[PDB]
């Protein structure tokens, strides 16, 4: 999300 790049951010 900051570093696991999530999808959908
Ligand atoms: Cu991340
Ligand atoms: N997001």
């Amino acid at each position: 999300c900051y570093i696991q790049n999530c999808p959908l951010g």
